């Protein structure tokens, strides 16, 4: 069953984010597989596999005990004629200048076979990221 | 007629997703509270925004606020974005762009909306509105500096 397919795609990427090495965080994907980070205003320009796990080799490097979670009430929406699987969550993590706290909108495409993630669309609380950034700044100096 | 059998829901959600947006684009405050469900809510997210959901009632008088202050208003589909559609849950997913001109100039926002549609998929009964949340805040402060 395609549907039940999907959601067991989602639940292991949402894994693979959780083990937070960067060869997981970029296992089970398509080779022309894209992120893309959200929303625009952010100016975060959208990553290939290598380009993703690049940025991922030093994400893990400053940031630890990651973890990426459904919010509560959120469930799974799956459109099974697209392969998308959309999800809002929520992301903690300990950085340098302390705690990280986001939250997502994220939209999952999958191949035809709902086995292989093809496109990430990461809707982050842009308001948070900025912030953060200001955070990461201050410690620099 | 009653005899003849069939083969269409996702259909009819795509339509009212369009419509919904289409309602939006009339820009009165009537059309934009029009075909919901008596109970549905607007969410505003993320909680970072710290604002509670609204009601129609609500969300109309917030219209009146927002027709009176901004022109030229469009709410569409990111260049290259679809709808996304849940037939079981009755949900469509749409990353949307709006436009609207008001007196500190631009208001150019990005959102990740969820509408949940009632069974039938012809009345909203759940909107989220997930916003590009560093713009909202930005456009306060702009708007309060004019």
């Amino acid at each position: 069953n395609l549907r039940e397919q999907l959601i067991v795609s989602a639940h292991r990427w949402l894994s693979t984010m959780n083990d937070f090495t960067p060869d997981a965080m970029v296992s089970h994907r398509t080779e022309e597989c894209v992120t893309r980070p959200a929303p625009r205003s952010l100016g975060f320009a959208p990553l290939n596999n290598g380009q993703l796990r690049t940025f991922f080799k030093t994400l893990t490097a400053q940031m630890k005990n990651f973890n990426l979670a459904l919010m509560p009430g959120a469930v799974p929406i799956v459109d099974e004629r697209l392969r998308k699987v959309v999800m809002h969550l929520a992301s903690y993590a300990e950085a340098a200048c302390g705690l990280y706290e986001n939250e997502y909108m994220v939209v999952l495409t999958f191949n035809e076979e709902g086995t292989l993630l093809r496109d990430v669309i990461e809707f982050a609380d842009s308001d948070y990221c900025v912030k953060f950034a200001e955070r990461q700044a201050a410690a620099a100096e």
